[PDB]
């Protein structure tokens, strides 16, 4: 998923 604050995949 991409994080809505950082735009990184987790």
């Amino acid at each position: 998923y991409y994080d809505p604050e950082t735009g990184t995949w987790y």
